[PDB]
C-alpha cells in the first residue's frame, strides 16, 4: 500500500464539507448529484443501479480500493477525463488519508 490510515473523525468532517454536497454514504441513502457510496470499495466504477454515469466513468472500469481512490481524489478529471465530477481534488496526502479511512469505515 501507498495508503496510511488516519483520523476517521477527521475524514467524516472533510466529507461533509467536501462531498456530502453531492453524495451520501449509508446503505439505503439516495443518489443526489453524485451516486450513493455504500459498498464502494472493491466495487467497479459506475455500477450503482438507477444512476447515469458519464461514459467516461463507465469505461474506466476502475476497481475501487483505498489505493485506487487516493489517486482519484487527487484530481479525478486527470484520472478519468470526461467524468462529471465537479471536483478539482485533495492535493494533500493527509486529508485524503483521513477521508478514505472515513469512506472505508462509513461505506462498509
Ligand atoms: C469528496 C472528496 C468526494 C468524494 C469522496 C467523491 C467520491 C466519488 C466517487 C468515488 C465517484 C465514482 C463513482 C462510482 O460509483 O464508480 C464519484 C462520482 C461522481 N461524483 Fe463524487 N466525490 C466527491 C466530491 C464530489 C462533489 C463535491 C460533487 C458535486 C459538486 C461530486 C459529483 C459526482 C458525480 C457527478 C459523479 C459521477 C461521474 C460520472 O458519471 O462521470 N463528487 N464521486
Amino acid at each position: 500500500t501507498e495508503f496510511k490510515a488516519g483520523s476517521a473523525k477527521k475524514g467524516a468532517t472533510l466529507f461533509k464539507t467536501r462531498c456530502l454536497q453531492c453524495h451520501t454514504v449509508e446503505k439505503g441513502g439516495p443518489h443526489k448529484v453524485g451516486p450513493n457510496l455504500h459498498g464502494i470499495f472493491g466495487r467497479h466504477s459506475g455500477q450503482a443501479e438507477g444512476y447515469s454515469y458519464t461514459d467516461a466513468n463507465i469505461k474506466k472500469n476502475v476497481l475501487w480500493d483505498e489505493n485506487n481512490m487516493s489517486e482519484y481524489l487527487t484530481n479525478p478529471k486527470k484520472y478519468m477525463p470526461g467524468t462529471k465530477m465537479a471536483f478539482g481534488g485533495l492535493k494533500k496526502e493527509k486529508d485524503r488519508n483521513d477521508l478514505i479511512t472515513y469512506l472505508k469505515k462509513a461505506t462498509e
